[PDB]
């Protein structure tokens, strides 16, 4: 039996790491054969996640609390490797016992590590020596934060997908307060990055929604949460973590 990590925490020191890289899934895909994982977040394979995507065991996964987080991989084990690293996102899991720290590529991704025309060469060696480093996200410019709300059932009882989180990535708190009796109530962890509200009676009104990073940084939207929000309804915010 091999024992994981540590676990790694939003302390950013640009140094290499260990690590056993594999991968999962169709070879140019984004790993999920639905492109979609553990952390709930779907399409994975689109812009701008587009299928640079992976999966990590306990210290990177954190039982759904590192979904979001951004690592920096790059291979210069074996040939045919790029020695450039690449920027994948955390979207799944992945908690074999196989080696202290391990990352499960898309193949995509897993190829991406090779010099320019290696890829599925690279990608049949299945197991190989990797190095990494946790990093802060960059998306697009103007690209915010977007709440995405799933299918429900009994009456009201919410669950929102939080996606697009820069820098530390993942969130680790979600909380709301409808229009009167402000105080910030706090959200389940369904699973991944979905947060659920089990009560929804006497909430009503625009909801502000305030996430909080792994590190403890903080931000509020008002909105994002009309009141005619329906099941699937896409909600974009204007705020993000710098
Ligand atoms: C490396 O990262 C990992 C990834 O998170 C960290 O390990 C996880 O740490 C969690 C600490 O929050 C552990 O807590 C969960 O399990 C508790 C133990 O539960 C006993 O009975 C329950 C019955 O429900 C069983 O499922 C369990 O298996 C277990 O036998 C559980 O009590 C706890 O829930 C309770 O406390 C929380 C607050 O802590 C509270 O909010 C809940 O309402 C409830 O009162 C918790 O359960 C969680 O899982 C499901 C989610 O939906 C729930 O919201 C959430 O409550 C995890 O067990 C553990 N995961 C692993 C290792 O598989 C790890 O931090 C470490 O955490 C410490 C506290 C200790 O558990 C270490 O062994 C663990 O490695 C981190 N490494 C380190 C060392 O920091």
């Amino acid at each position: 039996k091999v024992p994981p990590g540590p676990n790694i925490t939003t302390n950013y020191n640009g140094k290499w790491l260990t690590a056993r890289a594999t991968w999962y899934g169709q070879p140019n895909g984004a790993g999920a054969p639905d492109n979609g994982g553990a952390c709930g977040i779907k399409n994975v394979n689109l812009p701008p996640y587009s299928g640079m995507t992976a999966c990590g065991n306990v210290p990177i996964f954190k039982d759904g609390k590192g979904c979001g987080s951004c690592y920096e991989v790059r291979c210069k084990e074996k040939p045919e490797c790029s020695g450039n690293p690449v920027t994948v996102y955390i979207t799944d899991m992945n908690y074999e016992p196989i080696a202290p720290y391990h990352f499960d590529l898309s193949g995509k991704a897993f190829g991406s590590l090779a010099k320019p025309g290696l890829n599925d060469k690279i990608r049949h060696c299945g197991i190989m020596d990797v190095e990494f480093r946790r990093v802060r996200c960059k998306y697009p410019a103007g690209q915010k934060i977007v709440f995405h709300i799933e299918k429900g059932c009994n009456p009201n009882y919410l669950a929102v997908l939080v996606k697009y989180v820069a820098d530390d990535g993942d969130i680790v708190l979600m909380e709301i307060q409808d229009k009167l009796s402000a105080e910030w109530k706090p959200m389940k962890l369904s699973w991944g990055a979905i947060w659920r509200m089990d009560t929804a009676k006497a909430l009503k009104g625009p909801f502000s929604i305030r996430l909080t990073s792994e590190s403890g940084k903080k931000v509020i939207a008002k909105d994002v949460i009309p009141a005619n929000w329906r099941p699937d309804a896409v909600y974009t915010s204007n705020v993000q973590f710098y």
